DNA sequence: GATCCTCTCGAACGTTCCATAGCTTTTATATACGCGCCTTTTTTTTTT
């Protein structure tokens, strides 16, 4: 249910942007399974 | 001692342990300008 189950070992934030870093883990999206090598997750708090 | 003159140079020691203040903890930010190091970019390379 779009829910990644990995885990994390880099997280770098510049006062308004994530740099996240996610490694071997599985993700299921909606009616698909996919699981990565290596994740990089950007994200954005307001 | 050992002449004479010019003239040049630089209970103390341990032992335990409270008591002072700090430090260092993240995190906002302006700049330059440092490595840092990712990644793709870009090649060089090997095989078919």
């Amino acid at each position: 249910e779009n829910l990644m189950l990995c885990l994390y070992d880099k997280v770098t934030r510049t006062k308004a942007r994530w740099k996240c870093s996610l490694k071997d883990g599985v993700v299921t999206i909606n009616r698909n399974d996919y699981t990565f090598q290596k994740a990089q997750v950007e994200a954005e708090w307001v």
